[PDB]
């Protein structure tokens, strides 16, 4: 607004636009949002400014809300660069085996804190991991999702990345629980192993084949309950499930056997952010610094 300097339009995120912002007193720079649409509900309100009271490493700090004139400004700490960028970046020769595993430590140190909170972040997807120079990566949009809501797109005509979303979500299930974040920070453990999205549908069937034609297609064995979701239905092709082996080569079986626990189809099955830092695939993680041109 009018208290901020936009420096840039770091994009046009799933709620609104964002822009890198100055503090014309403090001169703070940080990440300011705007959400879209009238009268703003003030449920969300109180939702949102619950969140500012969660703080942890790895986690963005949300500084202020500012509601006004049928429009929500959230201000957000700052960070460089995004982990889908950094990706790309690193295509040629793969993010080393080292800094994946202190991201993924990190990312799951950060669930663990909101999820002992009963703060789901339910939409991670690399776009909203951000990183910078001292190694750190943080999860950003945490809540925002209970706080609100989800449409069709973004806020205009953008469309929504289903890559990440746990299959309960996409078979109807109404009720989210912290498995959800588990399963996308799994897909994403993948994709940065592998260098290529591990389920990237194009549609909301097409993502649950793409799942399928993977990990086999769901059953009452593997899946208890699942036969009476909302949108399962009986004509599902039946998919035998792939060897993990051939699903994020060259990953050791330390790293498959934790990637096989966090893409687990029953909710309740699907290991819990604590329990995944306690893995044996741990033992050896450290901090290392990536390279960042900024
Ligand atoms: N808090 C942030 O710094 C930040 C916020 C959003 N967002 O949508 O609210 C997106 C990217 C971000 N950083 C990474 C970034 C990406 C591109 C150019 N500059 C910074």
């Amino acid at each position: 607004m009018e208290n901020f300097q936009k420096v840039e339009k770091i994009g046009e995120g799933t709620y609104g636009v964002v822009y890198k912002a100055r503090n014309k007193l403090t001169g703070e720079v940080v990440a300011l949002k705007k959400i879209r649409t009238e009268g703003v509900p003030s449920t969300a309100i109180r939702e949102i400014s619950l969140l500012k009271e969660l703080n942890h490493p790895n986690i963005v700090k949300l500084l202020d809300v500012i509601h006004t004139e049928n429009k929500l400004y959230l201000v957000f700490e700052f960070l460089h660069q995004d982990l889908k960028k950094f990706m790309d970046a690193s295509a040629l020769t793969g993010i080393p085996l080292p800094l994946i595993k202190s991201y993924l430590f990190q990312l799951l140190q950060g669930l663990a804190f909101c999820h002992s909170h009963r703060v789901l972040h339910r939409d991670l997807k690399p776009q909203n991991l951000l990183i910078n120079t001292e190694g750190a990566i943080k999860l950003a949009d945490f809540g925002l999702a209970r706080a609100f809501g989800v449409p069709v797109r973004t806020y205009t005509h953008e469309v929504v990345t289903l890559w990440y979303r746990a299959p309960e979500i996409l078979l109807g299930c109404k009720y989210y629980s912290t498995a959800v974040d588990i399963w996308s920070l799994g897909c994403i453990f993948a994709e940065m192993v592998t260098r290529r999205a591990l389920f990237p549908g194009d549609s909301e069937i097409d993502q649950l084949f793409r799942i399928f034609r993977t990990l086999g297609t769901p059953d009452e064995v593997v899946w208890p309950g699942v036969t009476s979701m909302p949108d399962y239905k009986p004509s599902f092709p039946k998919w035998a499930r792939q060897d993990f082996s051939k699903v994020v080569p060259p990953l050791d079986e330390d790293g498959r056997s934790l990637l096989s626990q966090m893409l687990h189809y029953d909710p309740n099955k699907r290991i819990s952010a604590k329990a995944a830092l306690a893995h044996p695939f741990f033992q050896d993680v450290t901090k290392p610094v990536p390279h960042l041109r900024l």
